[PDB]
């Protein structure tokens, strides 16, 4: 179609800007998932990006942890409004923290991401990360306002594990990956994934990388204007906040099933996607969030899904509720600064795609 051609052109233009590679999966109503790629999986080997290359999805993981949690709500063992003192009795302010605040970025919890060394081989524990957060972050009052929280999701993961008696990867695999045939999806803290299949991730030595969000010391020198950051950070360090590995294809599988109502009942899905308040994420198109899903605005279209930033892999997934379209776009270029083109600019091709879809429907 002319749509195919416009979309490939969008991805082509984006890599021509200096993005190493990009992988897209897009499903439209009444149609199969279409896959598109441009540029390279591996910059130095000049290996072409395919629909089978795996990426670290970063915070897109949170949508799966939220889903996992809401599933345990359905099982009747968890209440979205009950205090987390049940699982975390000695956690400061826990009595003011209902289960839901862990998912909605309004808990005031101290965060760990900006203090955590991104270059490391340390195997982290969920509790280590929690203790590390309280050591290095600033805690605010629950319900102070929205401030993006990775710690809330780590604690969510710990609930999943206590309520099921196994690592949270087991719950996500049996209740989500298996039933939907997501065969190319892994949970990084608790599962070994095949590195040889992963697209390489690239941090760019860019001029607009002024205020890096990460401790990226120990990097060494850039080759051809980039670092290969694929294996800088062990995924256990992100844990339930960003440890998943997947393909745009598998992500769209998840997204179709979620919005179709084939995972969560009507009430848990409404909670995830419709029970919303305003939300900010620096550099991004985020305007609101629910309990596991961000609302990201692209002119006259909006996606409900998530963004993900983990060194070298930059992702946007979501569902446009008006058009029915589900998408996951991951590039293997990034930087440290939220406002860098290599981070924030992942939104440009996304915006262009939603407007091309719109055109072909007008
Ligand atoms: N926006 C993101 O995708 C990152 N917060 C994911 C992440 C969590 C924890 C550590 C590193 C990375
Ligand atoms: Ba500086
Ligand atoms: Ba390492
Ligand atoms: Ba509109
Ligand atoms: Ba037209």
């Amino acid at each position: 179609s002319d749509l195919n051609n416009a979309i490939q052109g969008i991805l082509d233009d984006h890599v021509a800007r200096g993005v190493v590679g990009v992988s897209l999966a897009l499903c439209l109503p009444g149609e199969e998932t279409s896959l598109y790629q441009s540029g390279y999986a591996d910059k130095f080997n000049k290996m072409p990006m395919t629909g089978d290359h795996l990426f670290r999805i970063a915070s897109c993981t949170k949508s799966f942890i939220a889903t996992g949690l809401h599933l345990l709500v359905q099982d009747g063992t968890v209440d979205l409004d009950e205090p987390i003192t049940r699982w975390f009795p000695d956690l400061p302010k826990a009595a003011q923290m209902p289960v839901r605040i862990l998912l909605n970025h309004r808990s005031g919890l101290p965060d760990f991401e900006t203090s955590m060394p991104m270059i490391s081989d340390k195997s982290w524990t969920a509790q280590e990360i929690v203790d590390f957060s309280f050591r290095h972050g600033v805690q605010k009052e629950p319900w102070h306002g929205m401030e993006y929280s990775n710690t809330g999701y780590v604690l969510a993961g710990m609930i999943i594990a206590h309520e099921t008696g196994k690592p949270y990867s087991d719950h996500l695999r049996s209740r989500i990956f298996a039933p939907l045939g997501m065969k190319d999806t892994w949970v990084g803290t608790h599962e070994t994934f095949p590195i040889e299949r992963e697209a390489r991730g690239y941090m760019h030595a860019a001029a607009d990388d002024e205020n890096p969000q990460w401790d990226v010391s120990g990097a060494g020198d850039p080759v051809d204007g980039v670092w290969d950051s694929t294996e800088w950070f062990p995924l256990s360090g992100a844990n339930a906040a960003g440890d998943m590995v997947s393909t745009p294809r598998d992500i769209v599988k998840f997204l179709n099933a979620l919005f179709d109502g084939r995972i969560l009942d009507q009430k848990r899905l409404w909670e995830m996607k419709d029970n919303i308040k305003p939300a900010f994420f620096p550099g991004s198109n985020t305007v609101a969030n629910g309990h596991g899903l961000l609302l990201m605005r692209y002119g006259s279209s909006e996606l409900k899904g998530h963004l993900g930033q983990i060194p070298g892999h930059t992702s946007i997934m979501g569902r446009d509720e008006e058009t029915g379209a589900a998408l996951m776009l991951i590039q293997n270029s990034g930087a440290g600064d939220f406002e860098s083109f290599y981070l924030k600019g992942v939104n440009e091709p996304v915006d262009r795609v939603l407007e091309a879809i719109k055109n072909s429907r007008s």
